[PDB]
Formats: structure tokens, C-alpha cells, sequence
């Protein structure tokens, strides 16, 4: 069932950002971990004295990284209008390496904003005209996670990423596979609350539960291919863990879709040694006897025998099979961490959630 | 003239410290941005609640990343005693990524702390026992800039790094190169009381002095192994770090390797995907200048591959050195790298041999 009730036109991922303690750091090891080339800038190189922010790409993929300046700074020369320094240094502190914003690409970045504040939505910023037909506003997400819009014509899509960055070429510079965001996840302490909030503002509709130590909802927008899951604690636990060193609700994963995730794989754990990601340690040996049972119809013995080479998960449902691994944590707590993940099937063009989220593999 | 006047028994760089916000993301990419594996961590998987600490490693050159945990921290299971996560915080707020500790390893760290602040040292963390025989002080050395002694019995040389600290063995993680230490220097407002203090408790000496628009003075130590430049700016590039880094603090450290056009090779493979950028080749008549000055110490497949990669050549009595500067490691205009090789003197190898690179403000 989809009641495709969304309160403003949804159109896809946009971006994420992370506030960092120092851009330069976060976004250069992301690019050697993932593969993901820099594709544009603004920062005092730019005439940005504020912010200096870093867009690593690879596919439709958009990781933005932000960190503040501390002296001589005018906070009219930053590119993104929400910008606060003192906020993000202490986000920085309050976190260490974390989301900051979600950001969806909508029709009307004032309509969406005006639609969710009057539907509930803390606002967070108010919508502003970026220039040349962008616009971006923002409202609360959950702690102090935001939802960012952005709105601009089609005819823009030709431009680097928004009004202020330059653009970046990357000649000698190949991706790993990664292609699009999948889906981001948030804990918080309370579903009940969190998903009527946050439900209530978008009309972004229920599209999979998962009750169990967690209890999951999948929101997503009216197409599916806008999915943001929120976790809950049950009751010690994963998700308890995360909200007590992270000090708040905030983004536990993020989940990046590859159309050879086995080629992308190797790529990153290459890197993972020097500097790249780590990932988690591969089931026993049994677990894939038992995906040769489960997925030996779509995936072939030799697939198999990669997936257990490199560690990876397989779970299915109907009519689709996906592929998972995760990393571990990507900074120095015990909070955020990676999903890369391929989905098999469901081409009807492929339907979101295509295999489900990895629910028949917690057995481990 | 060498006066050898050290107040305390000065054995060599041990590591440097940066204070960070994130220490993973910084570690990260200067391990792959150097080739410095992982080699030894102190964090929450090692029962410390208050800080992560990742140390690298490339030969002799030890980097230390250190955040502060947040939430749940427990200041009492710090394997570093000095550290303070309010200090850190602040510390972060105030210079973005940057030293906070410059280590030497001495004879007695106790001793060289008690004869440091008998000489007007400002006292930063009291000495401390870390068990096994290391000890620990720190001194101030300029702004928010510890100078740090640590002392051990030769004995122990094969523990990781400090008491508390587990190592990582990172299978076949393979280095560029780079060796040790060569110098490590500090941008102040004003160099004549920020040396006479620095020289005064420490003993010290100079070693070099230049004028550029920048004005530096060499100390060394005894040995000449540990060589702490100054700089102030003419009344400009040191006066952008200043502003950025809001007071003095450490501008660049220079990394030596035995062989670094190999090493900046592997480097400069690195920049594309995240690593760190070099600044830009000098033109094709700063080599022809190269050729005039150093053809009796470099062969011309030596001068070609330096000018493909960039690098400076520089000579004083009877030595060279290789140099290149990074951009700076992180978002400001702040803290830079310095990547050489000094060819000649060989008398082991004289300190400073070749110079530190005064003749190429021309290129
Ligand atoms: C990575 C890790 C580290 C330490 C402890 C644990 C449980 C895990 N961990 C996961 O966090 C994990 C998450 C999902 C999944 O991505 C999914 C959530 O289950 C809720 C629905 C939406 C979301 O996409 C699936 C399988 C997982 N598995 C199998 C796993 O082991
Ligand atoms: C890298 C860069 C960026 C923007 C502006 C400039 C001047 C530079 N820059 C340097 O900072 C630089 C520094 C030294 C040198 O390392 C040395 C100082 O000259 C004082 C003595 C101790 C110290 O070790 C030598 C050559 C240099 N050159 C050639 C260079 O261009
Ligand atoms: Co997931
Ligand atoms: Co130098």
C-alpha cells in the first residue's frame, strides 16, 4: 500500500552534509575510502571567508563537507545561507564526524517549507532565494539533524551544485561504482513521537516496520526513492549505544547503492589499511550455505564465493535479493557508520527498497 | 659554533601531537596522504573514555591524532595524563587542526622539566610516571604549543608507543619512505622574546638565521638532531597564519626520506583521490638554475624528475637540500608540510645539511 501522501513534491536525494571539524580531513579521506572525486568548492579559495565546504561526487552521490573559519570571517560571503560557525564547531564537538543535513530536491523549496511548518515542522530556516531560480530552506529532523529543501529548475542540473561553488574537475580520477543514496537512517529514543512528528510534516507514508534490539519504521516519499528509516531502542543495545556517545537522535547510517557492489568492494577494502574504511568482520562459514539456499537461484555459486570473500550479507524478500555489508564506524565513536549495499531485481526502471533493508540477517 | 649548551640530555623527536575535533578523519587521510600506517591506537576499545588517540607512523616519524570523547567520558582513563577535554575542545575552536605537542624523547623527562622551568619555562603538566619506566611533563613552548619530554629506559624501545597505547600491526601496510623528523617550526608575532624565552630554558642554541617577507632563527640541540626554527613576520605569509591560527603556533614540519622524488612519487599518486597537493612546479629556468648550482651533486635524470615533481634544490657548505612544500593540510592557511632530502655531509649525517631552503624565495 501507497497512499502517495506527500504534503509537497518530492523529487529526490539531493545531498548530505556533515559538519566537520576540518572539511580538508573529512571529505579527503571519504574521497580515498569511497572513490568519490571532489566535484566542487566554496571556501576562501571562492571568496568564502565563512565556510570552507568540499563536494566529493561519484554517481548521483553528493557528500558535502562543511567546517567553519574562526577569524576574519564574514558571514555574508558564506554560499550556504544556514550556515552558523559557533553552531558548527559546537556540533563538531558535540559529535565529532556527523550529519548535519538531509537534503531532499523538491519543487518549491518555499512551498515544501511553508507545507511542513503548517503540517508541524520546527522550521529551521527559512526559505531563501540562492539565486537563478535556487531556493533552500530548512526544518528540524530529528536532534539537531535537519531536512534541508532545495529547489531549482531541470535546466540547472548542467551546474555544479549550488549558486557560490565552483566546480571541480576530476581527470585522473576514476570512482569506485557507488552510484546514489539508498536510504539514511536516524535513532532516537522514541519512534512513537519522532515518526508522527516528522510522518506528519513530510506525508511521507510508512513503507516497512520492523519490530525485533530495535524497533524500525521506513518513511518514504510518495516515488520510494526517498527513504529515511528512524530505529528506536528496545530494552544495552546498538541503538542506545549510538544516543548515549553521540548525545542525542542523529544519523546512525547511510546506505550507498552501487550496480556492482562485489568490483566496488574490493576497491574500498583495498583502501581500507591505509587510511580508507574498515568493515565488519564476515559471518561464519555457514551463513553462506545458507544464502546458497536463500538467493542461489539469482546469485550464481561464483557471486556466492565473492560475497564470502569479501564479507558480504544477503537477504531477500519478494522478488528481490539484496546485497549489504557495513562499515564499521567512520569516526571516533561508536555512532555513524556505512551501508553499501546492490539491489537485484524488482524492474518493473527498479522499485525502491528492492530486497528490503537486511531484516533476515540480525541472526547473526 | 656549537657552544653545546643543552640544560638537560636532548636524545630526539619522539612524536608530534594534533588536537583535533575528529581525530579519525585527519588520521585517515594523513596515513594514506604520507603512507604513514597505523600503528598504534588508544581509544574506547582500549578502556579510555576520555580521549582517541591514533598514532601513525612512517620509520622513525611518529604522528599522534587525538580527539576528546563527548558523552559518557571518563577524564581518569586517559592514557595520555596531561590531556583535558575542556583545553581540547577550546583548542579546536580556536586553530582548526593543528600541534599541540611537539615531543622530544630526553635522558630524564623529570629532570628536563625541573631544569626548564628553573630557566623561566612556563609550566604546562607537572612530570608523571606512565609505568614501565616512562615519564611525562610538558612545557609551554609558544602560544597553545606544548613542548613535551618523554623519557624511557632503551630497554623498553620496543613498546608501541606510550603505557596504554595497543598496537596495531596493519598487515602489509607499506610506508612512502619518509624517515624521521627534520625540523619543526613555530610562526610568532615577535622572535626576539619568543627565542630568548624558548632558548633560555631549554639551552637551546642557534643554529641559523635568515631574513626573507619573514624573519627566522634556528635552535638546536646539542647534537643539532632536533632543530625548532622561529619565525616572525616584517612589518605577508607569516601574518596569514597568525590571523588564522588565531596566535603563534606551528607552520610546518619537515618530513625527511633517503630517497624523495620515490617518496613524492608515491605521494603526488595520492592527491587526486584526497591526498595532499604540492605547490606548483617552479618554471623551466628555475632548473636550468638547478643545473648551474648542483651538477656536481645531481645528475640531470635526478634534475628532470625533480622539476616533473616539483621539488627545490637548494646548497650551502658542502651540502644539498631537496625540498617541497605542501598547501596546507587543512581548511586555513595555516599549518603547511615540508617533504626533503639532504645529500652530503657525511662526517651519520651532519644536522641541517644544505640548509633549510633560503636561496629559493627566488622560486
Ligand atoms: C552494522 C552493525 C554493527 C553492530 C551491530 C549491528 C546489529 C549492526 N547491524 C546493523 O546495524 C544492521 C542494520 C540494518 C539495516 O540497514 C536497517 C535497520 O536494521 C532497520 C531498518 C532500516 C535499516 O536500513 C540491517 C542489518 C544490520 N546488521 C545485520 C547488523 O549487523
Ligand atoms: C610553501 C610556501 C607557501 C607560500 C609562501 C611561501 C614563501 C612558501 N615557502 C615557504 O614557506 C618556504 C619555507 C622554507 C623553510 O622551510 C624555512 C624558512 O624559510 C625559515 C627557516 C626555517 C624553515 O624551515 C623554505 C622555502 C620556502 N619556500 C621556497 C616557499 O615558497
Ligand atoms: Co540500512
Ligand atoms: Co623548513
Amino acid at each position: 500500500f501507497n497512499p502517495r501522501s506527500d504534503r509537497f513534491h518530492t523529487l529526490a536525494f539531493h545531498h548530505v552534509e556533515l559538519w566537520c571539524a576540518d572539511a580538508a580531513s573529512a571529505a579527503g579521506r571519504f574521497s580515498f575510502g569511497l572513490g568519490a572525486p571532489l566535484a566542487a568548492r566554496s571556501d576562501l579559495s571562492t571568496g568564502n571567508s565563512a565556510h570552507a565546504s568540499l563536494l566529493l561526487r561519484s554517481g548521483s552521490l553528493s557528500f558535502l563537507f562543511t567546517a567553519p573559519y574562526a577569524h576574519g570571517a564574514d558571514a555574508a560571503t558564506a554560499a550556504l545561507p544556514s550556515f552558523s560557525a559557533a553552531a558548527a564547531r559546537r556540533f563538531a564537538a558535540d559529535h565529532g564526524l556527523a550529519v548535519r543535513a538531509v537534503a531532499l530536491r523538491v519543487a518549491d523549496a518555499e512551498d515544501a517549507f511553508r507545507a511542513s511548518v503548517a503540517a508541524g515542522a520546527r522550521p529551521a530556516f527559512g526559505p531563501v532565494d540562492l539565486g537563478r531560480g535556487f531556493r533552500l530552506a530548512e526544518v528540524e529532523l530529528y536532534g539537531d539533524v535537519v531536512l534541508r529543501y532545495v529547489s531549482y529548475p531541470d535546466g540547472a542540473a548542467g551546474e555544479p551544485f549550488l549558486p557560490g561553488f565552483e566546480g571541480v574537475a576530476s581527470p585522473g580520477a576514476a570512482d569506485y561504482g557507488l552510484s546514489r543514496f539508498d536510504h539514511i537512517v536516524g535513532n532516537v529514543p522514541e519512534l512513537a513521537p519522532a515518526a508522527a512528528y516528522f510522518a506528519g510534516f513530510t506525508g511521507f507514508h510508512e513503507f516497512a516496520e520492523f519490530t525485533t534490539g530495535l524497533n524500525s519504521m521506513v518513511l518514504a516519499n510518495n516515488s520510494e526513492n526517498v527513504l529515511l528509516p528512524l530505529n528506536e531502542p528496545v530494552h544495552r543495545s546498538q541503538i542506545q549505544t549510538f544516543l548515549d556517545h553521540h548525545g542525542g537522535p542523529g544519523v546512525q547510517h547511510m546506505a550507498l547503492a552501487s550496480d556492482d557492489v562485489l568490483r566496488t568492494l574490493r576497491e574500498m577494502q583495498a583502501r581500507s589499511a591505509m587510511g580508507g574504511f574498515e568493515f565488519m568482520a564476515p559471518p561464519t562459514s555457514d551463513y553462506y550455505d545458507g544464502v546458497r539456499r536463500r538467493a542461489g537461484d539469482v546469485l550464481t555459486e561464483a557471486q556466492i564465493k565473492e560475497c564470502q570473500e569479501l564479507g558480504v550479507l544477503v537477504d531477500r524478500d519478494d522478488q528481490g535479493v539484496l546485497l549489504q555489508i557495513f562499515t564499521k564506524p567512520v569516526g571516533d565513536r561508536p555512532t555513524l557508520f556505512l551501508e553499501i549495499i546492490q539491489r537485484i531485481g524488482c524492474m518493473e526502471y527498479q522499485k525502491g527498497g528492492c530486497g528490503g533493508f537486511g531484516k533476515g540477517n540480525f541472526s547473526q
